[PDB]
């Protein structure tokens, strides 16, 4: 079985991150774990089993926690599939969410090509 060294993995997938977290204004809900108390959701995560956000993705790839690139693919997914969940289309986090999918979708292409 192939074998991808994080250190790898870390060089080809951060770019495609720091896309992401460039984007503002919409990547600012998305920069830190959902903190439901302060947000005032106490609900969030009866509704969103396994949360996800950029900051967590960022210390997979810094620790060494994927294994294959379609893991880190499948963390920035379960954070977009996570808003389109709990928010309803007009909101602000639904919105962002739906650009944040069209960035990372340009730029994870050509990396993943290439791994
Ligand atoms: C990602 C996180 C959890 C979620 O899916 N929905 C959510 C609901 C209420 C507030 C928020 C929230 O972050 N509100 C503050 C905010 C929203 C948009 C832009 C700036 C700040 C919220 N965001």
């Amino acid at each position: 079985k192939k074998i991808f060294k994080p250190e790898e993995l870390r060089q080809a997938l951060m770019p495609t991150l720091e896309a992401l977290y460039r984007q503002d204004p919409e990547s600012l809900p998305f920069r830190q774990p959902v903190d439901p108390q302060l947000l005032g959701i106490p609900d969030y995560f009866d509704i969103v089993k396994n949360p996800m956000d950029l900051s967590t993705i960022k210390r997979k790839l810094d620790t060494g926690q994927y294994q294959e690139p379609w893991q880190y693919v499948d963390d920035v997914w379960l954070m977009f599939n996570n808003a389109w969940l709990y928010n309803r289309k007009t909101s602000r986090v639904y919105k962002f969410c739906s650009k944040l999918a069209e960035v990372f979708e340009q730029e994870i292409d050509p990396v993943m090509q290439s791994l």
